């Protein structure tokens, strides 16, 4: 007797499984709201909302799942279209060389000013918007 | 020399317009923020989510770059990543292809059936949601 119906039961635990997974789905789209939502005829708005949400879950899932697929020709491939942005990106990578051999105390000292200084950086922007077309003066100068 | 301030004139106007390119996309956070806002220490709030949705943009332009990808063999290679789900998924490939045929022609239709089916869908999902369970378990018993 108890084989055959503890045999049941987890048939029912599969649906059980089934009604957690699409429980938890749509209870994402409630957490993500209390976050996103917060900081930003409702049922419309909820709904495309919670939908966006499931496409953006699909979207996690699937690039995890086409990586995983993969585990080379995929880093290569970024490369070939790198074969363009490279001529850019080879002459980035010398300077990033010479920032990972100062990187301790340059990194340090940058995150102490990324807290004071990125509230600063955000009110220099609104300058630094300017200064780009000064700069370009300059450059037209030089 | 008139003509020295003219043709270096330009890379001026082009700079202009690459910081434009780029304050236009700093209005895709921004305005996506918005939108979500109307949906639902306020500045680290703002700063932590554009940062976040910052990112996503970058996910959202690698799934444009899987369109870009076809740009059949591309169809063919996640066919062969499919060949894994292919168990299951070769039970729903006939539902598809009844639908692949139809759907297209039916798909002006379906523009006016989906304003419609909103509000039914939400009423029948009310018991559907505890019907596909309890046909879940029929699918197990058989």
């Amino acid at each position: 007797m108890e084989s055959i119906t503890s045999g049941f039961l987890g048939p029912l635990l599969v649906l059980q499984a089934g009604f957690f997974l699409l429980t938890k789905i749509l209870t994402i789209p409630q957490s993500l709201d209390s976050w996103w939502t917060s900081l930003n005829p409702g049922y419309r708005w909820m709904c495309l909302r919670r939908f966006i949400i499931f496409l953006f879950i699909l979207l996690l899932c699937l690039i995890f799942l086409l990586v995983l697929l993969d585990y080379w020709a995929f880093g290569k491939f970024l490369w070939e279209w790198a074969s363009a942005r490279f001529s850019w990106l080879s002459l980035l990578v010398p300077f990033v060389q010479w920032f990972a051999g100062l990187s301790p105390t340059v990194w340090l000292s940058v995150i102490w000013m990324m807290w004071y200084w990125g509230p600063s950086l955000y009110n220099i922007l609104s300058p630094f918007i300017p200064l780009l077309p000064i700069f370009f003066c300059l450059w037209v100068y030089i």
